[PDB]
């Protein structure tokens, strides 16, 4: 995955749909993973968390079809690749 090359911002607008899908206050709310505003890669205790909540699969599901970029989003402190965050996930689980 791209750990270096930096989205542009327009690649924050991208997120916009999640605002009004139900599935991301669920996630959030569950796991205490963040990702509006982006907290970063889930830890451990958050994933375990995750990988027990329908909702973070719709969610990650949702992110997916924004088509995210392979670059490092860059918000603040936090740095995340939102792609790899998201392909990632399902196998993560188990
Ligand atoms: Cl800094
Ligand atoms: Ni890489």
């Amino acid at each position: 995955w791209e750990e270096t090359k930096e989205c542009a911002f327009t690649e924050f607008f991208k997120l916009a749909p999640l605002a009004s899908n139900p599935a991301l206050s669920v996630c959030q709310d569950a796991s205490g993973w963040q990702m509006l505003p982006p907290a970063g890669y889930p830890t451990p205790e958050q994933l375990k968390l995750m990988c027990g909540t329908a909702e973070c699969f719709t969610l990650i599901d949702a992110i997916k079809a924004l088509n995210p970029n392979d670059c490092i989003l860059v918000f603040g402190d936090v740095r995340l690749n939102v792609k790899k965050l998201v392909t990632e996930f399902e196998p993560s689980c188990f």
